[PDB]
């Protein structure tokens, strides 16, 4: 339930060898802020959760340990999961004809 | 490269039926507050973040619009993806075997 | 690259306390049969990954150990990850929407 | 409930201008077997569908249009997600540690 942000950033700063300073760096703080965010005493906001997910290659639930727990129609799952098959150029396509339509007629 | 928050929230808020006050109500801050994540004026903390994402059911990737874009040795991801076929009894003893030795032997 | 379905499956058979003729009967099959699946001897075809699958709550590439390893515009994939955030009302109002326009103008 | 291997192949062929014979070279059988992939008539066993899954970058579920659907301890979904923090050096690590462990003795 609880996230873990401040032990994982902890465990990524030892794991690539980094100085808080050079996180701060990155992140355009003081040393000192990046040094509460790995004791847990202050968080960042979105716009350095991105950036660190960012350069870790992560994603932002990964970085900060969130993990969470139903369709009523399968079909329609099935459906959105072979989207994925499809070409960009394709994909392109359906999300002009769905923006417009949605423009034209908003529900 | 830019997350849409706020346009995904206005989209949750519209789809849900929900009003400003309700989600304020949820997050315990000013519907003012809530009125400026939608536009886009000011974004929430990583707490605020995790209650949406919870309460909505959604990754917080899901939820900021945040996506991504390699592992050198396969096997390895392949040994970490099987770990979901194991029991949380047999992960349960893995996490306290692993924490033991690291809390050992500190690489 | 070389797939650990015989492997997944004895560790599945194990942790989970089956006996071969259980899963003989599970996907109507010789015991036989399963006994070449764990050894590696022979494979499943589509139907019985997918029966396993879903007795075990396991994606079909877990239960094989199958892992891989680009979008050229990221916005569209960003995009795509947003419809999650839909209804199931909306999405299958999309849904009509775009297989009537390719049933109507095949590309 | 119900794949759609056929569909989906169907559509990979279609947005990828490929020719029966093309898929049949690549899985080294007759360019007849391969209408009977499109057509629903047969199916490819795992070997066929892992060569096509990483022919177009796609899961195995992706693929044959395969959808689910609990932890009972959340602490431990999200220590088994943290792993996906680590170095490949470090994984490396705890799989031969986690291995030898379960050589030396066999639950
Ligand atoms: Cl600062
Ligand atoms: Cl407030
Ligand atoms: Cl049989
Ligand atoms: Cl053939």
């Amino acid at each position: 339930i609880q996230h873990q942000f401040a032990e994982n950033l902890s465990r990524l700063k030892k794991e690539h060898g980094l100085k808080n300073h050079q996180i701060a760096e990155l992140l355009n703080v003081q040393t000192r802020t990046v040094a509460y965010y790995m004791s847990g005493e202050t968080k960042p906001d979105i716009e350095k959760l991105i950036r660190l997910a960012t350069y870790f290659h992560l994603s932002i639930d990964e970085l900060v340990g969130y993990v969470q727990e139903v369709w009523n129609d399968l079909s329609l799952k099935q459906w959105l999961l072979s989207l994925n098959l499809r070409s960009e150029e394709e994909i392109a396509k359906i999300k002009i004809l769905v923006d417009t339509v949605e423009t034209l007629y908003p529900n």
